[PDB]
């Protein structure tokens, strides 16, 4: 079965970050630069802590190797009621030391990119119990903007995209928000609202349209 696999068989996802506040895992995120993690604006909380290169995490996580966030930059036009422009940059206390276990994910710079086969990542417990949180992965497909707008009338802006699968995710769709939607091995979206983290075709998940933000991200990082 060697290679016969895909992202969801991977034991490690080097670009997946976990965001904690007061000892509890609140959201996922994505390492996009050694000094910055990208997540949803709806994930903003005080004194955020980030864990990189992790596979399994617990509440009051003791396994150190964490990095405190020293600056949080929410998109200035974020609107909580609509979740329009649901994106936020987190500056780490130290640059991440890249390794086999920690690597940034490149951003999709082309809003017209053609790849529609994707996967999402989120932190969750594989099954009812009390085991640690682990990375839940599922395969899904992008849904056309017109189809997206029909499922959520009057609520979809150009800063959002939809994705889902008739199967209702990928028989393993536990997971939180703020984490990545990855298409063609680039960051295409962040889990934002709707039927998440895996939507169906007629009630899809809604994701921040990351390709819209490449200039703002660059301006902020280079500032």
């Amino acid at each position: 079965k060697l290679v016969h696999g895909g992202p969801c068989d991977k034991t490690s996802h080097p670009y997946q970050a976990a965001l904690y506040t007061s000892g509890h895992l609140l959201c996922g995120g994505v390492l996009i630069h050694p000094l910055w993690v990208l997540t949803a604006a709806h994930c903003k909380k005080p004194n955020l802590q980030v864990f990189l290169g992790k596979h399994n995490l617990r509440q009051q996580e003791s396994s150190q190797e964490q990095s405190s966030v020293v600056r949080a930059v929410i998109h200035p036009d974020y609107d909580a009621a609509s979740h329009d422009q649901d994106i936020m940059l987190l500056r780490l206390a130290r640059p991440a030391k890249l390794s086999e276990l920690i690597q940034p994910l490149p951003l999709e710079r082309d809003c017209s990119a053609q790849t529609t086969s994707c996967h999402i990542l989120g932190w969750g417990k594989t099954a009812d119990g009390d085991f640690p949180d682990t990375i839940q992965c599922a395969y899904i497909h992008l849904v056309s903007r017109e189809e997206c707008e029909h499922a959520y009338p009057g609520q979809i802006t150009q800063n959002m995209l939809c994705a889902g699968d008739e199967k209702y995710g990928k028989d393993s769709c536990q997971g939180d928000s703020g984490g990545p939607l990855v298409c063609g091995d680039h960051l295409r979206g962040l889990v934002s609202w709707g039927n998440i983290p895996c939507g169906s075709k007629e009630k899809p998940g809604v994701y921040t349209n990351v390709c819209r933000y490449t200039n703002w991200i660059q301006k902020t990082i280079q500032a």
